[PDB]
């Protein structure tokens, strides 16, 4: 099975603390670098068993993760085995339909060479980390660019910046995880670089390693609120729960978590909390056309673009098994302030927040980019359906900075297009690879 004292923690489990930074890098001496790596880093580095043990959780939890680019800076020329990694994501914008014109300047190009995630309980602890991190390497590493995280406030503690539990859904992976109801059960290999059943030859150092996609998605949540009041469905409900009914139509889950498929006109927050029940679904129903029955969760939902399910096939009672070689690990976590006074009486965003979204896969073909792509950017996914037209997922469709058109969203019309625009905003990320730890004192420092 896997070796979790050798695979860095947030792949597989998360940092589980309230603040993460993520430091991007250039490497301006290999030489020195590489000792303060093997010497200073690697011996710190945060592994899965060391995260899995509540009574062993480090005061700073730090991970690793190397560009392209920055494995090239160490003189580290094998083959990982993925071209999307090795052209780096500012090339791969164009294959979901965006613009660099919005990226942050320092993710247009390859310039970075890696990143390092800090997570601590306080700011502060991760300030001094890195100031002692800047310290040991000197000028053998520049910093090139920062996004500073957390954790919502309260009992938002959990939700992502629109408002939603975020974190229950991620893929068990065969005999390491033991499978919560509904949950898909997929091969080590899918996640982990080398782990069981992944076809892609690796250098034997990278075995336990996983690719990193960094996405830093900026969400305008009081525009997202005021297209909800304003393009609510007519209904006998007040007009806060109609909002809320389009949103989490939107989503494919209430607020809470609970799944719109089990609970489709009204939020259920016991269901919400549950992990024995929130997953717990395939998108069939008895006495229900899989086909054309968009009245539990619509085909557009994001989790349903993301996980289809049983539109994939396979079984129509839990767990339905389809796609597991698409499954991503996602560790993001909110970023920027929350939405503040001014901010929502306007309905206008004017400080940046949003998701630093992280995905973890073994193959960037079959993970996040297959994901944003073929499914989520496709009008026709998932096939087979009537209308045959799905439209885009709304929260993270791309359509060349267009307003997207998502169908299905409305209970009573199937049929009914909503033109909706974007409400989150790339500004562009990089492909990184997170080596099995025994590689960064070992080869990486070679
Ligand atoms: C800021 C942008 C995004 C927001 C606000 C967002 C929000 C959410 C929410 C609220 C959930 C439900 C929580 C859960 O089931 O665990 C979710 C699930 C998920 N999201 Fe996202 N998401 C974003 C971007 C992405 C992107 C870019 C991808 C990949 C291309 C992605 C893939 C997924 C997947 C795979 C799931 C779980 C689906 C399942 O297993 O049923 N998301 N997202
Ligand atoms: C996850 O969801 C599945 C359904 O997709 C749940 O399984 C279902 O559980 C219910 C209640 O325990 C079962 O009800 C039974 O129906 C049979 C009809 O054959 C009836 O003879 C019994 O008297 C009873 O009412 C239902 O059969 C069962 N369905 C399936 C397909 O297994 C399951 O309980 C959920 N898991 C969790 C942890 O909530
Ligand atoms: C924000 O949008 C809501 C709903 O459309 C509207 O009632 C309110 O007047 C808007 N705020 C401003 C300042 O226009
Ligand atoms: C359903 O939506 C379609 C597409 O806009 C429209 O042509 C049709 O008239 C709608 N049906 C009803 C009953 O509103
Ligand atoms: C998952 As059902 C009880 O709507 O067939």
């Amino acid at each position: 099975s896997l070796n979790t004292d050798d695979i860095q923690g947030d792949i597989l489990v998360g940092m589980h603390k309230q603040k993460q930074l993520f430091y991007f890098f250039a490497i301006n001496d290999p030489a020195t670098f590489k000792t303060h790596l093997a010497s200073d880093i690697a011996p710190v580095v945060a592994s899965v068993t060391q995260l899995s043990n509540v009574a062993t959780q480090p005061l700073v939890a730090l991970n690793i993760a190397f560009s392209n680019t920055g494995l090239l800076a160490l003189g580290v020329t094998d083959n990982l085995g993925d071209s999307l990694f090795a052209n780096g994501q500012a090339k791969d914008a164009t294959s979901f339909k965006e613009s660099t014109s919005s990226w942050v300047p320092q993710f247009a190009g390859t310039g970075i060479h890696g990143v390092i995630i800090l997570a601590s309980d306080t700011t502060d602890l991760i300030d001094q980390q890195v100031a002692s991190i800047e310290s040991t390497f000197g000028s053998s590493i520049s910093k090139l660019y920062s996004l500073s995280a957390s954790i919502r406030p309260g009992n938002e503690a959990g939700h992502e910046m629109f408002g939603f539990l975020d974190g229950i859904a991620q893929p068990a992976i065969n005999g390491f995880n033991t499978p919560l109801p509904g949950q898909n059960i997929v091969d080590a290999g899918v996640i982990i670089t080398g782990a069981t059943n992944d076809p892609i030859t690796r250098p034997s150092w990278a075995v336990g390693g996983s690719f990193l996609a960094f996405r830093q998605l900026e969400q305008l949540v009081p525009e997202f609120n005021k297209y909800l009041l304003d393009n609510a469905p007519a209904g006998s409900g007040s007009l806060q729960a109609r909002a809320d009914l389009l949103g989490a139509r939107m989503v494919g889950r209430w607020k809470s978590g609970a799944p719109i498929d089990l609970t489709p006109t009204a939020d259920d927050p016991a269901l919400g909390a549950d992990a024995q029940r929130n997953n717990n679904f395939t998108y069939s129903h008895a006495g229900f056309d899989l086909g054309s029955d968009q009245s539990h969760c619509p085909f557009s939902a994001h989790i349903r673009k993301t996980r289809p399910r049983a539109d994939l096939g396979g079984s129509l009672t839990p767990p339905n098994l389809s796609a597991g070689a698409n499954s991503i690990m996602r560790s993001g976590i909110p970023y920027g302030p929350e939405v503040t006074s001014a901010e929502s009486a306007s309905n206008t965003t004017t400080q940046e927040r949003g998701l630093a979204f992280v995905a973890y896969q073994a193959q960037l073909s079959q993970g996040f980019h297959f994901l944003q792509q073929t499914w989520a950017d496709n009008a026709n996914f998932p096939p087979g359906k009537t209308p045959a037209t799905v439209g885009l997922d709304p929260i993270i469709g791309q359509n060349n900075g267009q307003p997207r058109v998502v169908n299905g969203l409305l209970p009573s019309n199937s049929s009914a297009s909503l033109s909706i625009p974007q409400f989150v905003v790339s500004h562009g990320g990089e492909y990184f690879f997170s080596p099995p730890i025994s590689a960064i004192g070992g080869r990486l420092s070679a």
